[PDB]
């Protein structure tokens, strides 16, 4: 069947240009809408979600994990670094890392993060231990952003995605301390005010993070606590035909608010 919300995030797609998917589960009664729920999308910097869980989850048998040295050197520099620049030819913490690439979406951080892992199939590998069989990083920054329609590569669904977001901020996939500073992370984060959560009603609180790349790119993966309500999950991917396309937080922001008006 499709919704009276459906239809309008169908609208709202057949007049943005591109490709729109979307997943909310309402965690007042558990229910789902979605939109191309099951369709891959690139997931760009929200991938860097998945990374800094997976490290916490490390950290859960080494107390001392988050406050780990990596030196950053000169060399591991990338194209966008707003806090690793400034420590150059010296370290940061796992910890800083983590806030770094959640708060800024530094690629450095995301992938000193990687690297602690053992490379993009670690990333995935922590996925799969927590019931998610659909994500996949192959690729470290920046190219897992080439966003490249019908590649495979550094692909989620919306569904996969709202539903591993869920059990990792508001469910037990990670240790009850560790959920706490991810949910800390997340709504400490600087890029959002223009997606989802413009979307949303001021009284609202919410974390989320952020991710754009070629193709026009440009997604959000957040947590909401409505005022008044038991909080939701809500994934907002778009991607359009052309390599140079503009990004459209925008259309993130009206998925957000059909999305808020609808329940
Ligand atoms: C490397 C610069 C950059 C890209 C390609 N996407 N992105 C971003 N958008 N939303 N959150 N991070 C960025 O900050």
């Amino acid at each position: 069947q499709t919704s009276a919300v459906q239809q309008k995030l169908a609208a709202l797609e057949k007049s943005s240009g591109g490709r729109l998917g979307v997943a909310l589960i309402d965690t007042a009664d558990n229910t789902q809408v979605l939109y191309r729920g099951d369709e891959r999308f690139p997931m760009c910097s929200t991938s860097k979600v998945m990374a800094a869980a997976a490290v916490l989850k490390q950290s859960e048998t080494q107390k001392q994990l988050l406050n780990q040295p990596v030196e950053i050197k000169p060399a591991d520099l990338v194209n966008y670094n707003p806090i690793a620049e400034k420590h150059v030819n010296g370290t940061m913490t796992l910890a800083e890392l983590s806030a770094a690439a959640l708060q800024y979406s530094d690629n450095t951080a995301m992938n000193k993060l990687i690297a602690q892992l053992g490379g993009p199939g670690g990333v995935t590998a922590f996925a799969r231990a927590i019931g998610d069989e659909t994500f996949r990083l192959d690729r470290t920054e920046p190219t897992l952003n080439t966003a490249i329609p019908g590649d495979p590569r550094d692909t989620t669904t919306p569904r996969a995605m709202a539903q591993t977001l869920r059990q990792l901020t508001l469910g037990h996939a990670l240790g009850e301390t560790q959920r706490a500073q991810l949910v800390t992370w997340l709504k400490g984060n600087t890029t959002g005010a223009a997606s989802i959560r413009a979307g949303l009603p001021t009284s609202w609180t919410a974390g989320d993070k952020t991710g754009s790349g070629d193709y026009g790119t440009t997604n959000d993966i957040a947590v909401i606590w409505p005022q008044g309500r038991a909080p939701l999950v809500l994934v907002t991917y778009f991607t359009q035909p052309q390599q140079n396309a503009e990004s459209r937080r925008d259309v993130l922001a009206s998925a957000a608010r059909i999305i808020a008006e609808g329940l």
